C-alpha cells in the first residue's frame, strides 16, 4: 500500500502521514485540490491543499469542543452562523439543540459540501434538517453584506494559506463583532500552540481590539499538526467561555465523545509558556 | 536533507517524521538501537529502537508533568526513585527540591546515560548532584532486591516492546507497592488515549489489584505517537494525584515551561469517550 504525507512550509520540518486503504476522489475545484482516501486506520480522510481537514476517527474532537463550548454559554441561541465546515460537522454538532431556530453556512466551496454528502455521510447528515440555509461565498463578503446578526458564529476554516488566507486579518474580526448580537460569542480554529504562536498571538491582538474578552483553548486531536489545535474565544460580556452554563442531557447528547461540562473548563488550563507568551498583547 | 520516521506495529498506519540536519550518534547496546540526532527544528532527538524517547524542543513537557504531579502532591519526600529516565530529564526537574535527600536512578542501559552526558548537556546536568545513585539494572530485578522504601517512584520507561517489557505487568506493580513507604505515590508512562486504550485498561488494572486509587491524565507533547501521552497515577492513600499541595515558587521553579498549579489539576479532566472506557474495571 501506499502513505499519504502531511508537509507544508506551516510546519517545517515534520509531517505526518496515514496510509492508503484507497484513493476515493481527486479533483482541483474552483478554490482547492480536493482529496479524499480510506485510509487504513483513521477511515477516511479528506485533504484540501494537501493539509488534513479532518478524518473520521477523530473528528469528534474538534467539531463537539468548537461547537458545545460557545452553544453551553450563550444562554438560547436561536441564529447560528458557521463560517467554512462545508463537511457539516459543526452543523451535525448544531442540530442537537433543538431551541434552534435558524442554521446559516458560509462556505465558499460547493464541492467541499457535495463530496462530504457523497463521502462523509454521518458527518454530512445535518443539511437534511429544515433549519439549515447554505451560501456558496467568501466568509469575508458574505459577513459585509449580512442584514440579520447572530448569537454565535463558529469559524472553521481551513489554514491561512489557501481561500482561508482573508479569514486571519483585523478587518476580519470587525466583521464577526458587527454580525452578532450584543451579548453574542465568536470560536474559531486559531492553530496549534506547539508552533504557531506568532499566529496565535496576532490573532488574539485582533480580537483584543474589539472583545472585551478573548480566551484561548487547546484541543487534542491526533490528525492535526502536533496532535492539537486552538479555539480563539471571543465574547462580548465580560464573563468569557471558560464555563458552561448547562449540561447536555437531552437525549440527543447521550452519543457524545470527547466534550463534558468539566473538559469544557479543562481546555482552557494552557502550558506555562503560552501563558508567558500572551500577556501584554 | 533526508527525513527519519517513526512507524511501529504499536501504531500501524500512521507515522510521525522529523527532518535530519545531521546524525551525531548509533550503536547497538546490549540492550537497544540507539540514535541520536540534530533534526532541523526540534533541535536533538534521542531515538531508541526506532521510536523517538524525546526532543529538546519539548521533552519540558513530559518531563515536568511526570515529576511535578507527584511530587506537589507527596508532602515532604526525602527519597525518590526514577525507573528508567537514563536521559536524566525526570532527574533534573527532582533536583530542584531542596529537600530531597537522595534519589536512586535504575536504567537499564548505561549507553543511554553515557550518550545523554555527552550529547544532551542540559537534559543530563543533574547527575552532577551529589544526591543522585546510579544502578545499572533491569527495574524489575532492582525493585525485588532493594531494601529502601521511597516517597515518590516515577517510571519513566520506553514501550512495551524493548527491555520496557518486564515493566507492564501485574508482577511489576506489586514491586512498586512494596518499594513504596505506606502514603507512597508512583506515576508511570502510560501510552496515548487515542490508539492505546487495550493498555490503558490493562495497566490500570494491574495497578487497582493493590492501589487504592488509580488516575490517568494527559500530557501533550508533539513528537510522541497522536501527539499525547497519558499518566498512570497510583495512591495509596484515598485521596489521589489530581490536586497539588504546594505551589512551585521557589528560585529553582522560575524557569518552567509546561506545569502550573492549574494545569496539574487540567490534565486529569479526559474526552468522554475515555472516561467511558474505563469505568467497570
Ligand atoms: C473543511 S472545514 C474548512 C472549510 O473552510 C472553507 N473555507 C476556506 N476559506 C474560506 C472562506 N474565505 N470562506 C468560507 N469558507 C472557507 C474551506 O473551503 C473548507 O471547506
Ligand atoms: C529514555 S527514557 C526510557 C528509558 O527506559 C529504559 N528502560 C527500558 N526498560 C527498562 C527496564 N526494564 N529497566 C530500567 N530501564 C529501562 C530505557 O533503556 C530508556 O533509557
Amino acid at each position: 500500500k501506499k502513505w499519504f504525507s502531511e508537509f507544508s512550509i506551516m510546519w517545517p520540518g515534520q509531517a505526518f502521514s496515514l496510509k492508503i486503504k484507497k484513493i476515493l476522489y481527486e479533483t482541483k475545484s474552483k478554490y482547492q485540490n480536493v482529496l479524499v482516501f480510506e485510509s487504513t486506520t483513521y477511515g477516511k480522510v479528506l485533504v484540501l491543499d494537501g493539509v488534513i481537514q479532518l478524518t473520521e476517527k477523530d473528528e469528534f474532537a474538534y467539531h463537539e469542543m468548537m461547537t458545545h463550548v460557545p452553544m453551553t454559554v450563550s444562554k438560547e441561541p436561536k441564529n447560528v452562523l458557521v463560517v467554512g465546515g462545508g463537511d457539516g460537522g459543526i452543523i451535525r454538532e448544531l442540530c442537537k439543540y433543538k431551541s434552534v431556530e435558524n442554521i446559516d453556512i458560509c462556505e465558499i466551496d460547493e464541492t467541499v459540501i457535495e463530496v462530504s454528502k457523497i463521502y462523509f455521510k454521518n458527518i454530512s447528515c445535518g443539511y437534511e434538517d429544515k433549519r439549515v440555509n447554505v451560501f456558496i461565498e467568501d466568509a469575508s463578503k458574505f459577513l459585509e453584506n449580512v442584514t440579520n446578526t447572530y448569537d454565535v458564529i463558529i469559524v472553521d476554516s481551513s489554514d491561512p494559506i489557501g481561500p482561508a488566507e482573508t479569514l486571519f486579518n483585523q478587518n476580519f474580526y470587525e466583521k464577526i463583532y458587527n454580525a452578532l448580537k450584543p451579548n453574542g460569542y465568536c470560536v474559531a480554529q486559531c492553530e496549534s500552540l506547539w508552533i504557531h504562536v506568532g499566529t496565535i498571538k496576532n490573532m488574539i491582538g485582533y480580537a483584543k481590539k474589539l472583545f472585551k474578552k478573548v480566551e484561548y483553548a487547546n484541543i487534542s486531536i491526533p490528525t492535526y499538526p502536533c496532535g492539537c489545535i486552538g479555539i480563539l474565544c471571543c465574547s462580548k460580556t465580560d464573563t468569557g467561555l471558560t464555563k458552561p452554563n448547562k449540561k447536555l442531557e437531552s437525549k440527543e447528547f447521550a452519543d457524545l465523545k470527547y466534550y463534558n461540562y468539566e473538559n469544557h473548563s479543562a481546555a482552557f488550563k494552557l502550558p506555562a509558556f503560552l501563558l508567558k507568551e500572551i500577556e501584554n498583547i
